C-alpha cells in the first residue's frame, strides 16, 4: 500500500521507511530539510526506492501523497524534539510548549488530517513513534517525558474509536534506540564507540546494546502487513529490557 | 501552612479549599470569576475561612500568594476544561492546542513558578488534580485523555527531581466525581437526579455511587499534611472502581 | 529453530504450532491428552508439520525434546486453566491454588528446566501466553485473573536476568481469542454463532471482532524470528482493542 | 472498629497496628511467634494496646478476633516471605511454590475466610501490604516479584466485586520501607547504620532516604477510617520514587 513516514533522516524513520519499502509498499517520506530541494534531490538519489515529498504541514502533506499516490493506507508519525535537560524552575513554559507542539500537536494534526479518508474506506493503519521515557522517567526531563506521555496515550485513546472502522493505532516506544547519524536520540558517535556511553547501554538495558534501526523497521512493517491488528491500543516498549534497576550493596 | 487552590468553584476546588482550611491552612484561592470584584467578594463573604485571590496568571498568583502571605507550601493544581466529544477527524488541531493549554501548560507555569521557593526552603506539596479517563479512555475523547495523562506523567516526572529537595508530587485522577454545582464535570443535576445517570453510575463503578467532594478533600489535606511523603509520584485514581467490565451473556 | 508448544489443542496452542511450523521451525508439541498414544498417534496423522510429544512433566519434556531435536530454541508456555466464576467467599482456597499451579507454577517450571542450556549458548526465546484480563478485570474471577497477573510479571522479571544472556522474553496477554474447537476459551460455538454472544464480541472490543488464532501466530512467529528481541520484557494485549468502556447516557 | 493486622512483627505490622491502635481501633494481631505462650505474654506487656492471637491459620483467626470482639471491620494482610536472590535456573519449584503460597493463597485465604460477614452487613475495608518491586523489578528475584504482582491484581480484582457491599480493597507496596529491628526487609542495621547502604537508598530514591513505619501507619489508618472509600482498587506504591533512573554519562 502507500505509507508516509514523518521526519524520516530522525529517529525512527529511517528503519522504518527502509523496510516498509522493503515490504513492497510506497514510502512517502517527510523532512524538515525537504523544504530545500538539494537536500531532497540528494536523498532521492541515495534511496530512490522512498518517495521524499517536500509538504511540511500536516493537511499538506497528507493531500500531497494523497493526489501523488492515490491515498494514505499507513501513517507512521516519527516525532522528534530537541529538549533540554533542565530544573523544572529552569525551564521556560515556551519550552514545555515546543515540546507538546512537536510530540503531542504534531501526531494529533496528522490523524486527523488522514482519518476521514481511512474511515470511508474502513481499512488504514495509525502508527506514532514515542517513546520509553514515561515508563521509566529520568530526573530534570519533565517536558519531554510528559508530553510523550500524552502521545502514547493519545494513540490508545484513537484505538477505541477508530477500531470500529478497522483502523488499528498503535505507540512505539522506544529507549537507547541507535539513530546511526541522526543525533535523534542515540547517534553511532558516541554511543557505538566512546567507552563510558558504551558502558552506560550495558548497565541500563537488559539485551546489553542499543536497539537497532532493523528492530524498530521490522516492527512497524509487521504491525503495518495486517498480520496482526488485534494488538489496536498497544504501546510497545522497544527498549531492550530497560529500565534495569540498581541492586542493593555488594550484589553483581 | 499556606495553600493555593485553583478554579476552586468547580471539579475538585471546594473538596479541597473546605477541608484544606478546615485543616488550619490558610487557603488562597483561585478562579476565573474572580477576576471581577463583584464575583471576588461574594465569595470571600461566603466562605469567610477562605482567601480568594483576583490574580489569573501563574507568576502573578503565586506571588501574589507570597506576598500577602509568606509564602505557598502547598500547590493544588485543580485544573479543568470544556472539551466536546468528537471523532479525531471532526476536531479542529486549535481544540487539541485549548485542552493542552490547560490541563498540561497550566500546572507545568504553576510549578515552574513556585519551585525555586520550595526547593530553597527544601519543603512543599504539589498535587495536580488530573483525571482517571486515562486509566479507561472513552471513545471520542482524544483531546481531553491524552492531555490528562500527559499531565499525569508531569507529576510523576517532577516527583523525581524535587523528591532531592524534601518536596512530593502527587496526581489525583477522578472520575465521577460529584461536582455539586460546577458543570466539571458531574453536577447534582443529572448526576443525582435523573434515573438513567443514577443507573449509569450504579453499572460503571465498583462501589455504585459519586464520589464525594468530602473524599477528595480528605485525599487532599492527607497528602498535604507530609504524612506520608514517601508516596511522592503516585497518580491516585480516585473513581470508585471504574472501569466496570462488562461481563459475558447470561452473568448479572 | 527447535520450539516447543505446551496445551497445543487450546487456547493459543493451534495458532503458535501452526505458524511456526510455517516459519521453518521443527515444533515440538505438548497436550495432556498426548498422554493416550490413540491420541498422540492420531494428532500426528493429521498434523505431520508438527511433533507430538507423551511427556507431560516440564524436566521430561524439555529433555525428551531436547534428545529427539537436539536443543530447545523456543519456548511457547501456552497456559490454561478452567476457573469457575465466583465470589471470593465461594471459592475453595484449593481453586486458588489450582490456578496458581496451571498458571504460574507450570510457566516458571518450564523456563526453570531450559534456562540453562539456553544460558550456555546465549541464545533462545521464551513466550509465556497468558491472559489480558489483569488490564481489565471482570469481577467475580479474582482466582485466574491475579494468577494470571502473577505470569505476566514473572516473564517481565525473567527478561531482567536473561538478557545478558541475549534470551528474549515476552508475556502475549490475550481475551477473545477465537480457539475454535477447543473450550479454553472462545470456541465458535457459541462466540461466533449465537447472537447474544456476536454482539457482546461487538460491544466490548475496539475491533467488534474476536481475535484470530492466524493473528497470535503470527504474532508468536514474529517474536520467535529473532526480528525484534528489543521488545524483550513487553507484556502484549492481544485484545483488539478490549475493553470498550460503557459511555453516557444518551452517548451512541 | 476492629482490625486484623497480620505478621505484626515484621514488614508493614508494626507501622500499620500501632497506627491504627492510636487512631481508636481494637487491634488483634496475628505473628508466627504467637504460636509460643512466653511469645505472645512478651508482646502484650510491651504493646498493652495491641490484642496479640494465638491462632496462626486463616480461618481459626477470623473466627477467634470474631468471638471475642464482635467482628472483623478491617483486614490487613501483611503478608511475607523470605526469599533467595537466584537465577531462574537455580531455584528449586518449590521455591517458588513457597513464595506464592505465603504471598498469594494466605491473603485470599484470609479474605475468603472474612468476605461473607463483611457483606452481610455490607461494611469493611481491605488492605493487602505487597511490594513495589513489580513496578520495577530487580534481576534474579522472580519468584517474590511476580507473587506480589498477583496479589496487586488480586487485590484490584477484588475490588471490583466487594464494591457492590460497600467494601473498599487496597494494595500497599513498599520498598525501600525501615522495618526497624525486623528483617523484612529494611532493617536499620544497616540500612541507616552501614555508609554503603546509606548511599544506595540516596540514589535510587526520589526523596533519598527510607520510609518510615509511621508513613506506612498513616496511609492504612486513612484507608481504613472511611475518608477516601472512593480509592476502592488501588495499588499504592509506597517507595518515595523509586526507582530513580541511571542517567546519561556526564550527568550527576
Ligand atoms: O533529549 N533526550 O535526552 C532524550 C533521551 C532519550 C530519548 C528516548 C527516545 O525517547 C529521547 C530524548
Ligand atoms: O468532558 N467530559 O465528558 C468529561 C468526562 C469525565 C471527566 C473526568 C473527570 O475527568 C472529565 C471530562
Ligand atoms: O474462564 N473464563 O471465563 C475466561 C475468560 C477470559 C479468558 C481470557 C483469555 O484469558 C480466560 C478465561
Ligand atoms: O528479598 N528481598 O531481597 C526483598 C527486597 C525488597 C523487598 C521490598 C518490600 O518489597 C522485599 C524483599
Amino acid at each position: 500500500s502507500t505509507a508516509i513516514v514523518t521526519n524520516v533522516k530522525h529517529f525512527g524513520g529511517m528503519g522504518s521507511a527502509l523496510r516498509l519499502s522493503e515490504a513492497g509498499h510506497t514510502v512517502a517520506c517527510h523532512d524538515e530539510s525537504f523544504k530545500q530541494k538539494d537536500e531532497l534531490e540528494a536523498f532521492a538519489e541515495t534511496y530512490p526506492q522512498l518517495k521524499p515529498m517536500s509538504e511540511q504541514e500536516p493537511a499538506e502533506l497528507i493531500e500531497a501523497v494523497t493526489s501523488a499516490y492515490g491515498q494514505v493506507d499507513v501513517l507512521v508519525s516519527n516525532d522528534i524534539f530537541a529538549p533540554e535537560f533542565q530544573p523544572i524552575d529552569k525551564y521556560a513554559v515556551e519550552d514545555y510548549r515546543g515540546a507538546v507542539e512537536a510530540l503531542q500537536i504534531r501526531p494529533f494534526a496528522l490523524v486527523n488530517a488522514v482519518a476521514s479518508q481511512m474511515k470511508k474506506r474502513k481499512s488504514g493503519h495509525i502508527i506514532f513513534i514515542t517513546s520509553a521515557t514515561p515508563f521509566g522517567p529520568w530526573k530534570e526531563l519533565s517536558t519531554y517525558t510528559s508530553a510523550r506521555a500524552g502521545a502514547c496515550t493519545l494513540a490508545n485513546a484513537l484505538s477505541k474509536e477508530l477500531g470500529e472502522y478497522n483502523i488499528p493505532v498503535f505507540a512505539i516506544g522506544p529507549n537507547y534506540l541507535h539513530s546511526e547519524d541522526s543525533p535523534y536520540f542515540y547517534p553511532t558517535e558516541p554511543w557505538k564507540t566512546n567507552p563510558e556511553h558504551v558502558a552506560h547501554v550495558k548497565k541500563v538495558t537488559a539485551l546489553q546494546r542499543l536497539g537497532t534501526q532493523k528492530e524498530l523497521g521490522e516492527l512497524v512493517a509487521f504491525l503495518a502487513s495486517g498480520s496482526c491488528d488485534y494488538l489496536t491500543g498497544q504501546v510497545f516498549w522497544l527498549a531492550g529490557g530497560f529500565p534495569m534497576i540498581e541492586r542493593w550493596p555488594g550484589m553483581p
